[PDB]
This record gives C-alpha cells, sequence and structure tokens, in this order.
DNA sequence: GATTGGATAGCTATTCACGG
DNA sequence: CCGTGAAT
DNA sequence: AGCTATCCAATC
C-alpha cells in the first residue's frame, strides 16, 4: 500500500481532485518529483489536490476471472472469482477511490460519491507499459463499470519516447510513435545538426524536462471515451476464446490515418476502440514474437541474444564467470532493454543438464548447482553464486564460425545485434523439448531420436545412399519413407503408438512375495516430487497404500510402495486393465501422452503452423542447402582477391630493392610511382579479413583500391624466408580455390561432401558430451 | 522459519542427533546434496540424526545488550532489553534447541533436557564467516550458558580452504590456511604437475568431492573447548569497554604454532582462546583497515577500488553509465569480492553533492537525484536509474596520470589491482567532512579552509615566500606558525574557538510586530528533519510554540516559529544567556561543537592516531615530494633511452638502402649483420612503454634485448616525410631532456616548480566546479 | 536510543493455452 | 487447480 | 523493481 493521499481527497474538494497511478517505482518517483515543485510556479498540480499509488507491475486479467449467471428475474449477475478477490492491487485501488460494484454510476449524484475526480494513468512508452497494463486496466473497468469510461473518468499521462532537439531552439519536437519519426527524419534531409533522444521508460527526462513538463500539465492528459465497436473488441483481446486471438493476430497491425490523430491531438480525447486497435495488438505480436521459438534456430529472442553474446565474451578465453557478470555484459552489449533478473533465469535454464531436462545438447557448461531431476529443475542456485562457460567443442561444429557472416542481422539504432537466425548443421527445432504459451498459441515439443534424424540427413545429401533417389520426389512431398520416432536417450521405459498419440511408460516390478511394489522409472518428463504429490491427492488410490517412499540418490529414480494386506485384487478389480495400460500402470500413474503444438515463427515475422516433423524437416532443409551455397560462393571471391593480392606483394618483394621507396617524398607520391609501375590498387581491409559484407559488396569495394598493402610492409617480411612462406601459402591458396571450384559443381546441390564432414563431427562431438554427462574436460 | 527437524529428534533420541547451522541457501543445498545420499554411501548422516536450519541474519552482540544487577539475595542477574528479547535468529534458535535461561546446565540430567545433542556451525572459511559469525556465536553461549561450551555442546564443520590435485592421482592435499599452501607451495620444488583449487566458502565443490566429505564425515567436526584465560578474553573483544580493544587491535596476529595445530588436529578439539585470538582478531584487523581512511589518500579500500575503476574504464569516453552497470564494472576488473549493494551505496555517497555533504569534491559528476540537504542524503534514487560520471578536470589536475605508474600496488591472485594507496597535489585527508566507527576506534574529520592550506603549502613550496623561512624548522619541527581554520564554503553561520574547541552557531533575526522568529541557517552538517524532530522532542522548548513553518528550498534555510504570545520573557528567564551562546540559540540548539578523532591507517598497514591536523600535513608532505623526485628520474632514464632509439632508427631509415635487407635469409642473419654494422640491441617494448618498470629495471633490461625495432618497421616509415618528423621528435625530446635535467637541481628539492604549476591547476578546476555547483559542461 | 560507512541475500504475483 | 518461458 | 537488521564508538 504505496498510498500517498491528497489533502483534499475526500472531501467537499474531491470532484477536483486527481489519482496518479503508477506502472512501477520508476514512474512513482518521477510524478514524485513533479510534484514537489511548489513555490517555484503557482500553477501547476501539487499534494493538495493529487494522488499517488503504484499498480506493481502485471495487474489481473478479470474478463477471466469473472463469470456471469442469470438470476430468476432475467437478472445478469457477474460472480467475481476467489482470486479475484484477493488481489491487493485491485482491492487497493478499489478502496482508494470508493468504488462500488453495485452502483452504476448513471448518474452526476452518484459520480459524486467516489473519493477523487477522476484516475490518470503513469505508464512508460514502450510496448508492455502502453498495451498490456493500460490495455488491462481499460478491460477491468470497461468490465465492471463501463459508464465511468463514457463520462471521461480514466485518463492517461501521454509522454513522448522521442525527442529531436535543434541548437539554437530551446524547444524539440515530440514522436510518440517510431513511424511517425522516420516518417519525418526521412522527409528531412539532413539531421547532422540535430539530436535524437529515446526514453525507454520514466527513468528518464533529466530535472529540466521533467520541469518543463510539468509546466504544461494540463497538455498531457488524455481523456478516454467509448464508441459502440470497441465492446466487441474487448472481448477479442481478452475473452476466454483463444480463436479469436488466433484469427486477429494473424496479420498486421493497421496504423492511425492522418485525420484520427489530429482528431486526437486537437481535442485530447482517445477512443479506446483504436488503443486497442493498435497498441494492445502491437504488444500481442511482440509477445508472440518474443515467447515462441523459430523454426530453423529453435530458439527464442532473448536465448538467441544470450548465445550471441556467449560466443562475443568466451571467444577471447572460455573463463568461468558468474551469471550475474555474464548476463549484465550481453544485455550491455546486445541491447536488452529488459529486466535482469528474467535474462539471469534464462540463462539458467539455457545452461540446466539432466535427465528429462528441457535441452538435451545445452550450450553452456555449467559449474555449480543448477537443478536436478528431482524438483523439476527449480532448485538452481543463485545467479550470484553460479558460473557457466561455453561448450566450444559442441558449438563450434554445430554452428560453424564461417557461417555467422552470412546470417541476416538485427540492427538497433544503427547498430549490428545478434542475427535475425541461425541456420544449425543439424535441425535443432525437433532436436530437444520445450512447452510454454503465448498469445493465442501454445507451443509443444518432444525430440525426436538422433539415429532417424541422421539417417534421414544423410539420405537427402548422400547421393550414394540406396535411399537417396527415393527421398527426394517427382511426385509430391507428402509422402513418408523413413521413421522419425521419438529419442529414448536418458528413458529406460517404453514408448508406444497407438493410433495417432505415442505414450510412455515407465517401469517396475511387484514383488508379492512381500507384498512391495516398487517402481524404477517414471514417464518423460515428469518431477518426482510432483509425482508422489499427485499420487497422495488421489484418495482413491491413497487408500490401498500403507506408505509411499523413495532412495533415489540424484539422476535414477525408484518409488517402493507398501500397500495394505490383500489389496492387489482390489487393484485390478477397479483400476480397468486395457491393452493401452494395464491395472498397474493405471493405478500408479505410470501412463504419458506425448502431445505437440507445432506452432513457430516465420524468419520473415508472423506465425506458422506445421502437422508434422517431416514438415519442419523438409522447411529446414532448403536454408540450410542456400546458406552453403552462398558460403562457397563467397569463399570462392574471397579466394580470389587474395590470391591476386598476395602475388602482387611477392611481386613488389621480389623487386622491392630496385624500387628504392626510400628516395621518393611521402605516401601519394609513393602510390602514383607504384601505379606508373603496374601494381593494381586493391582494399586490404577488406581482403584480409573482409565483414558481414556480401560479394557483390566486395566487388564494388575491391574496384577503389588503395596501395595500404605495400606502405604496411615491415621489413622483417623482405627477407627470404618470409618469401618462401609466402609463396607456399600461395599454392595452398590455390590448391583451396581449385578444390572449392570441384566443389560448386557437386550434384545433388554443391558442398554436399562440406555437410556430410560437418554431420560427422557434430556427430562425434555430441558422443563426446554424452560419455562425460556433458562436461567436456570436466570428468 | 528455514529448519528441517531430524527424523529422531525431540526428547528420544535427542543425545544423538546433531543440528547443523549454516550461513545461505549454498550451505543448505550443499548439505542437503551430502545427506540424500543413499545406497550409494551406507556409512553415512542422513535426516535421521542431523538437522538442519540457516541463520537468515546476524548475530547480535549480547554482551553489549545486557544489565548485570545484583538482588537482596546475593545473586547477580542479567536482564535483556527490549532489542535483544525481539531479535529473530537468536529466538529461532533457543526455541529449535528449547534453551532455558534459567537452567544452568551444570549435569547431564538438565542437558538430556535439550532437543539436540550438540550444535554444529557449518560456516565459509573466509574472514567473515570464521571469525564474526562464529565468535559472536561463541560470546553468546559463554556469556549465557559457559557449561555447554564445557562439555563439547558446540562443535564446528572445518572444510579445507584450497586444494591442490596430483594430476594422475584421485586425492589432494587440503590447506585450511592461505600461510600453510603459501610455505608448503614455496618448499615444494615444482607444482606445474600440480592443480590448484581455491574455496571460497563451500558454495563450490565437486559432486565427487561432497561425496568424499559425507564418505568420511565425522573427521570434519571440531568440538570447541574452554580453558581459564578465555573466561577474560571475551570480555576483551565483546565487552562494553572499547580501550581493551584499542590496547589489542595495536598489534599483528600470531600464527598457531606447529604443535598446537598438530595437537588441533590430532584430537580435533579446538580451544575457544586460541579460534579468539586468531580469526577474531584477523578479522577485527581487517574491518579497520577497511573501515578506516587512509591518511595520505584520504579513502578507504572500496573507494580506492571505485576510483581506480572510474579511471581505467572512463578513459576510452566520458559517456555516462548506469551506477549498477559501473558498480559491475568494478567488481570485475578490480576483483571486488563482495556484495554488489555495497558497492552500489558506496558509489552513490562519492557521488552525492550538496551543502554540508561529506564530499566537498567529489570525483564523480551526478546525473539524476543523488539527495539533498534535507533528509541528510539519504533520499538519492534507485542506483538502476541515476547515471555517473568522470569528474575529468578535477581528476587529471588532482591525481596526476604519470604518477599512477609509480605508486605501490596491491595484488590479487598474481594479478594488478587497485593502487596501495594515492599521493594527491593537495592533501585529502583534511578537505573533507568524515565520520564513521570502527573496530576500538572512531574516525572524524571537519574539513579545513582552503586558502589557509593553500598558504601553508605554498609557503613550504615557493622558496621566495616571505614566510618559507620559519614554515621549515632549524629548531624543531613541532610549530604551528600559521593558521588552520575549519572552512565556511557553503555556510552562512558564524564559527568560534573557545578554549580549545570551535563552535559553529546558526543565524536568526527576530521581529516585534508579531515577535516571529526566523532561522536562516543551521549549524553545519545537520539535516533539516531530524532537526525539526529534535526541536519538536524536548518539551520544555516547544511548550512555548503553537507551530513551526519551513519553506525551504534546495540549498537555502528558513525556519519561522509560531510560539506563544508574550512569551519571550521566560525564555530569556529560561534559557540562560552565557558568553558561549545566548538564550535564543540555548533555545534552538542552534549551537554544534566540532569534535575531532583523527585516527588513520598507516601505508603498511595498521592504525595512527594524530592529534592535530598540522601533524596529518607534516606527515604527508615527505611523500609527495619523494614521489615528484622518484617521478623526474625515471622520467629522465626513459628520455635518455628513447632518444638513443630514436637516434638509431633514424641512421637505419637513411641507410637502409644501403644494406639491402632483402639479400639476407631469416631474422638470425639480420641481427648479425645488424651488431656487425653497429646497431645497438635494445628492448623495443620496455622503452616504448614501461609503465611499471623502476628507474634500475630499465637499466638492466636495457641491454638485453632483440633488434625488433628494425625488422618492424614499415615502408611508410622509409619515406622522406616520416624521417622530418621523426627528426623533430627528437629535437623536442632533447629539449624536455635538459628542461627535466634543469628542474633536477631545485632548490629545496627537485620538481618545486612543478608542484607550485599543478596547484595552480587544481586551484582554478576547483574554481571552475565550485561555480558551476560541481556540474561540468552542464550549467 | 540516533547517527555515520562498509559489509553480511532472500523474499514479494501475475499474463498467455491446453491438456492432466 | 497445476504448469511451463519471458516479461513487468 | 523494491523491502526487510546489525556491528563497531562517542557525543547528543
Ligand atoms: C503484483 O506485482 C507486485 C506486487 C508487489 N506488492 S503487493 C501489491 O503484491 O503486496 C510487489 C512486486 C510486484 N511485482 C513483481 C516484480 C515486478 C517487476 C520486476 C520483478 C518482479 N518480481 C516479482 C517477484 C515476486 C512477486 C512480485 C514481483
Ligand atoms: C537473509 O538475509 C540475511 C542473511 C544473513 N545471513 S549470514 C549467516 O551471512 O549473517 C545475514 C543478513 C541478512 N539480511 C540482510 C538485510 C536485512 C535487512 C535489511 C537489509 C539487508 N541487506 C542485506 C544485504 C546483503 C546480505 C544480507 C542482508
Ligand atoms: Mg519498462
Ligand atoms: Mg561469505
Ligand atoms: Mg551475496
Amino acid at each position: 500500500d504505496k498510498y500517498t493521499r491528497a489533502r483534499n481527497a475526500g472531501g467537499k474538494k474531491a470532484q477536483d481532485c486527481m489519482l496518479l497511478a503508477a506502472e512501477g517505482d520508476s514512474a512513482l518517483s518521477l510524478l514524485r518529483a513533479g510534484l514537489t515543485l511548489g513555490k517555484s510556479n503557482p500553477s501547476g498540480p501539487s499534494f493538495d489536490f493529487c494522488g499517488m499509488i503504484s499498480l506493481g507491475g502485471v495487474i489481473m486479467n478479470a474478463c477471466k476471472k469473472v463469470t456471469n449467471i442469470t438470476t430468476d428475474s432475467g437478472e445478469t449477475i457477474m460472480v467475481r472469482n476467489e482470486q479475484l478477490t484477493n488481489n491487493k492491487v485491485l482491492q487497493g485501488i478499489v478502496q482508494v477511490l470508493g468504488l462500488d460494484f453495485n452502483c452504476h454510476y448513471k448518474t452526476q449524484e452518484e459520480r459524486a460519491k467516489l473519493r477523487y475526480g477522476c484516475i490518470v494513468a503513469c505508464v512508460d512508452q514502450d510496448l508492455d507499459g502502453c498495451g498490456k497494463i493500460l490495455g488491462l486496466l481499460l478491460a477491468y473497468f470497461h468490465l465492471f463499470w463501463p459508464q465511468l469510461i463514457v463520462h471521461g473518468f480514466v485518463k492517461r499521462l501521454l509522454t513522448p519516447l522521442i525527442r529531436v532537439y535543434e541548437k539554437g531552439n530551446t524547444v524539440p519536437v515530440e514522436f510518440y510513435y517510431e513511424q511517425e519519426f522516420d516518417a519525418w527524419a526521412k522527409k528531412q534531409t539532413s539531421l547532422a545538426n540535430h539530436t535524437v533522444k529515446y526514453y525507454k521508460g520514466l527513468a528518464a527526462h533529466d530535472t529540466h524536462e521533467v520541469k518543463s513538463m510539468f509546466k504544461h500539465f494540463d497538455k498531457m492528459v488524455y481523456t478516454f471515451t467509448l464508441d459502440d465497436s470497441a465492446k466487441e473488441l474487448f472481448h477479442i483481446y481478452f475473452g476466454g476464446e483463444s480463436e479469436l486471438r488466433k484469427r486477429e493476430l494473424c496479420t498486421g497491425v493497421v496504423p492511425l490515418t492522418e485525420t484520427q490523430t489530429q482528431s486526437i491531438h486537437s481535442v485530447r480525447r482517445i477512443p479506446c476502440s483504436l488503443h486497442l486497435q493498435v497498441d494492445t495488438k502491437a504488444y500481442k505480436l511482440d509477445a508472440i514474437e518474443r515467447q515462441i521459438p523459430n523454426f530453423l534456430d529453435g530458439m527464442t529472442r532473448a536465448r538467441r541474444k544470450i548465445l550471441a553474446g556467449g560466443l562475443k565474451c568466451f571467444a577471447s578465453n572460455n573463463r568461468e564467470r558468474k551469471v550475474f557478470q555474464f548476463g549484465g555484459y550481453v544485455a550491455d552489449h546486445m541491447f536488452y532493454h529488459h529486466g535482469d533478473m528474467s535474462l539471469n533465469t534464462s540463462i539458467i535454464k539455457a545452461a540446466q543438464y539432466y535427465p528429462g531436462s528441457s535441452h538435451l545438447y545445452p550450450v553452456f557448461i555449467g559449474i555449480g548447482s543448477f537443478g536436478s531431476r528431482h524438483l523439476g529443475g527449480k532448485d538452481a542456485g543463485s545467479p550470484r553464486y553460479i558460473s557457466v562457460q561455453l561448450a566450444s567443442e559442441f558449438i563450434k561444429t554445430m554452428f560453424p564460425t564461417e557461417d555467422s557472416w552470412l546470417l541476416p542481422y538485427v540492427f538497433e539504432d544503427g547498430q549490428r545485434a545478434e542475427p535475425e537466425y541461425y541456420v544449425p548443421v543439424l535441425p535443432l527445432a525437433i532436436m530437444e523439448y520445450g512447452a510454454n504459451p503465448s498469445e493465442g498459441w501454445k507451443y509443444t515439443t518432444w525430440a525426436r531420436q538422433l539415429e532417424d534424424i541422421l539417417a534421414l540427413v544423410r539420405a537427402y545429401v548422400d547421393k550414394n545412399n540406396p535411399k537417396h533417389e527415393l527421398l527426394h520426389y517427382a511426385i509430391d512431398h507428402k509422402i513418408t519413407v523413413l521413421p522419425l520416432r521419438p529419442s529414448n536417450y536418458n528413458f529406460k521405459g517404453h514408448l508406444k503408438r497407438f493410433g495417432q498419440y505415442y505414450y510412455s511408460y515407465g517401469t517396475y516390478v511387484v514383488s508379492e512375495q512381500r507384498n512391495m511394489i516398487t517402481i524404477t522409472e517414471l514417464p518423460l518428463r515428469v518431477p518426482t516430487v510432483a509425482y508422489i504429490e499427485s499420487i497422495k491427492k488421489s484418495s482413491n488410490r491413497m487408500a490401498f497404500i500403507e506408505e509411499i517412499v523413495d532412495y533415489s540418490s540424484s539422476e535414477t529414480i525408484e518409488i517402493l510402495v507398501k500397500l495394505k494386506p490383500n489389496s492387489l485384487s482390489r487393484i485390478m478389480e477397479e483400476f480397468k486393465e486395457t491393452e493401452e495400460q494395464n491395472s498397474i500402470e493405471n493405478f500408479l500413474r505410470l501412463r504419458n501422452c506425448l502431445h505437440s503444438h507445432l506452432n513457430f515463427v516465420k524468419p520473415k515475422g508472423g506465425i506458422i503452423e506445421f502437422n508434422s516433423y517431416y514438415e519442419i524437416l523438409y522447411a529446414w532443409l532448403p536454408y540450410r542447402r542456400d546458406l552453403y551455397q552462398k558460403r562457397l560462393m563467397r569463399e570462392r571471391a574471397v579466394l580470389k582477391l587474395r590470391l591476386i593480392m598476395e602475388t602482387a606483394i611477392v611481386r613488389y618483394i621480389n623487386e622491392s630493392a630496385d624500387l628504392n621507396l626510400s628516395h621518393y617524398e611521402d605516401e601519394k607520391e609513393a602510390g602514383r610511382i607504384l601505379s606508373e609501375h603496374g601494381f593494381p590498387p586493391l582494399n586490404q581491409s577488406l581482403i584480409t579479413s573482409p565483414e558481414f559484407a556480401t560479394i557483390e559488396e566486395l566487388n564494388q569495394k575491391a574496384l577503389q583500391g588503395c596501395y595500404t598493402y605495400i606502405l604496411s610492409l615491415q621489413a622483417r617480411e623482405l627477407l627470404i624466408a618470409a618469401k618462401t612462406r609466402r609463396v607456399e601459402k600461395i599454392k595452398k591458396m590455390q590448391a583451396r580455390l581449385d578444390k572449392v571450384e570441384q566443389l560448386l559443381q557437386e550434384s545433388p546441390f554443391p558442398g554436399a561432401s562440406v555437410w556430410l564432414e560437418e554431420i560427422d563431427a557434430v556427430e562425434k562431438a555430441i558422443i563426446k558430451g554424452r560419455n562425460t554427462q556433458w562436461k567436456f574436460h570436466h570428468h
């Protein structure tokens, strides 16, 4: 309860006081600082007429918790959920404002009973603040007291996130959306004399800006208004039907026309339907993009940033670092503008490894406590006391280093960030476990057998496999010719397919001579403590058992169960036996069903729904093949340029004494003399280690050349051994060049043998990691 | 209430159950992993007879919170105050153990009533856990129930601190103290095949390691035993007399002899007196070292680390950074092995600036809110939302950049860290405000007037000042000839010296047409809120006042005292008007006394006590003088070496076409022919950038070198323009060399004029900072 | 009791889907 | 009712 | 994102 009352709140001047609701604590501090500006300006808000309160992060969604029931007289009353009534934030809001769940406030006399004139929401300009928190608050108010919105009881504090200043002019130009900002920027010829400022939340606007904004306080308050359509909109974005969200979120967001925003800014009334259509839709699309993995990479945006930052950090030396320090480094270098605790949790999850864990091939090696098979991995240590390091042996084979220069990249404010997506050697999307929800769709994936995947890919790329010709299709690409069965690496149970569903069964053994029943393997991905709690809550099963206990150490589980005398007969009697599941498995809940929700995010943004793992594999193959071809082409261009440069270098070295470079005056004279002598001008910085640059860029930049590759020659290279090593290197480049030229004309596509070798290397690395419990050089 | 009771604990097997008291959740996880072993370690501890509890706090010193009173029955009883009774950790411990404060437990019958047979402390091996926590626990038990310590009711878990593994062997060796490991390693012939591992606490250990520890569990439990001496020793370390700690902590810790440690490791019993004399004394000495400033530098260890880290970080660019990110950088790069919140608080305190603050000259510019005169500076923002940057001008003028290469340094694991101490141009120890306690001592300093300090230093250095001669002493250097008065920069009150004490007075005015009392200034360093609460607390003062009001701005003080009508008379009558302070000041408490406790830390460890600021200045002067001399000599030597190198380089570049280096085969042939031609062999890397080498190191490593400075020359240098620039550089270096030679011979000591120029520069920087409210290029 | 600095770490609730 | 990851 | 208590000393 962070309420800071107003002096006139609840008194005879209640109908002109204001209540400020802050998204978090930074907004609280900014509001307090602005309010405590008395005696410097008689005009402006102050604590005698304004309130102060905090919402505390995400607020609850009332539209799902409430349930509508009709009465005898046809009245429809909304019963509020037990959890809904016990929420502290909503209770505090309703107590401070003195709202009633029975009065409809249809008349001004009823509106006079509230303790404040109006409620003003102060939230950040980011997607989360404007779309989720404000949207949820609007949904709450619309659901319970729709009439309040009509009479302008709900207002918001609109603050820009972009400010462009021009030196010599004291007033800036403010943009509330990036679209209008960049449209204005591209409209102008040059902004080199200007300066742009972003505001990631209300943790900005230095005291000068705070004073300037609070001077014109009334110019920032915007009143929400209601229309007819908004009703059916509020049900779509916050109702209990996810099908409507699926249909709504399958398309993009249409921005507001100029007339609409002109009316909004001239009158300062915002229709809630427009707010839902723009801000909430944008937030939901961003949430989909953040919480659902890409079908090529298999990882979400946060995990991709983590991997890129880890590669950058541990490229120098693979030394352990604290999770907090590494997360801070990642947030600093990868431009992660969210809370650090979420990043640390994501790192910890990515580094975990145990039977049944989400990652079969984690990209990190964890030093410390990183969860266990029991407790579902939630028993991990704090990020301040555990360390992670790069599993370089597996990474350098799964994500080839030379292919990183060719992926499309994500640019923030003109700076490079983590790539848009990686293209692994083997399809990682269908090679690991995962399960989590998002807006509209849910994602769930059970890993496939490694041997089946290897056989399929080797058939596709081998050109010598007896099944290669039929894997390629001259009829259609829906037929299945090879099995893709669920993996059972760390699983001692069984997997059986019935109809269209795969079921996993744990294994047990029964010693009737003593009346003891012991289970030795639980089904796939079930925590032991959760399983024990589940088997204890069922009183029907609990009746037969005297006691159950465990002696599982850290990775192998066994439960021993002593049940009441002469209970087995009743066990078979009450619990039916079927070919899908026997009496004992039904009794002990040793059967699990593997449901798959193959919903991913396509490279160009958006969602995509698959029907089988074969579709994912067939979609992933062309990207990898094209990446191989592009890599080879750029490699050939680089070799040609490098050969030309090295031949010129050797030619200069041969006759360096004759030239007598010391005789000439300066750089330009020497360059002119060299050009007169026939030395070609190249781009040394673009050829010795080019860039993320592409091939046409390579040619264009190599067109304009300098003579720096001669002037930067150390005297040590002028000896004889250096020249001999240089010509040997030239021979090696020539051999590599004609080898890759031969590789280019290869069937079925260029670089098939390279793919085969990478497959073998990654298979060996995976085997080595499995042998040492995924702790390389630590066994 | 973290507590997992043992199965047998409660009164049936209470005599064999043991309770493990740990530090944090890391120890909890380690102990849980050890105890959960089953069917793989049958002879080992388990939850049948092992307790589990977390302290979850810090232990209060009970010896200071109790009162001993003798009743009429000739019995001395100890009554505990409210805070001791209400402490959560002690209450939990006494409830779990079921201790009685009336039973003396002198026999086995009363001891059997306890819920556990023994209590085992499981703390880290660092100074904190071993010293502070264990000493406080032992003090608690000895104060209340000595017989429990006598009968071995208290034990500790002794875990190895450092372990070295022999490659090819599965058994390492263990050391519990750093000195033992250091002695063994120095005595050991070679350790290339040996792998050392530090265990900072027990949060980091191998699974096989903990498996072995719980395989041999009783080998790591040591019982504490009492003796005759300890009865008084506790009173020295935890009693109410600080003089005993002053007399005890003024010397180093005497290590345990070989016979004592051999007996301890043989019988597994530890005398409590030895533990107090070693671990607690070491911890207290470390606390003194890290909580009291150095009299030369003027800052503590944490502040020195912060300053060095800021200098290293903001060198590339002065762009602002968030406080938490900068703290993470400092912790990473200078090996800060403590919590991040402490570092963030220290940085915030170092960057603060307001009237009456502790830092008249902050080493940081703070963007955001950093507190104000009211609330004493505790109203600053969160470290995640306020930015800091380096005050480049003041730092560069106060701590010269070159001198940083010549200070003694602190080494961690063979790597450099923050300097041992800094030697600023002006003595910063007596130009700031400070007040804080530490073990056995208190530090309190009131800043001196800048003008007096400048005059004193100049008279000591100018050699032309008419006061220079008698400032030096041919009779005795324990006399004062110049004033040293408290500074009044942001002070509009009065300062008056009476006897041996300075007093600060506020300023007040009176108006008789209402009898309005207006306070325009408070004494030095008193927050407004605390003063208001103090004036309200005393009944006899505000009983004559109805109201008090204050419209105080961010930097101004005004208090209006709405007091009773016709009241002045008994204010004069009651509150006595003395020559030291008038009745009105006595009635508003506007007089303060400036007490100074000048206790500092010597450069080579230890504490030192001064009697006046003149002593501090006199001690500080020779260090700066010697540093100036050493800097001048090192620069002279470096200049000579660089002149030789550049002359040789010029000669080569001049006659390079003659030798025709292309003819020779490899590096050795080129070196041989160069030596034959007479080019001297030097250490190019050292002379180009020594950065830490002493004056003798330059000479010793000059002759042993290579011919790298020739073979690393590029073609661009062979041109005429490069040679002309080189010869111009040679001329400039010669001019600087003979200028330095002139500076070397200079009365009274070398480099006096340099000191004068730097004094003028720092004075100008200070004035510029004062004029812009210590916000450079931000006004 | 209060007050100053530099050190000790672990809790506080939700949103989004779709099956148990 | 619970439970997953990524966010306030 | 914030919120939770104590140790040292000497004067108030
Ligand atoms: C409802 O969200 C919060 C409420 C409170 N206090 S209350 C009204 O329930 O008595 C405090 C914090 C939060 N929000 C939380 C977070 C917000 C931002 C970032 C991390 C957060 N982590 C939280 C963890 C547990 C509970 C609330 C958190
Ligand atoms: C659980 O919190 C604490 C645990 C300990 N454990 S131990 C054996 O090292 O003494 C010690 C102290 C705390 N409490 C802490 C705080 C309590 C109140 C207010 C602020 C606190 N700040 C802390 C900062 C770091 C560590 C513990 C703190
Ligand atoms: Mg935000
Ligand atoms: Mg510790
Ligand atoms: Mg910690």
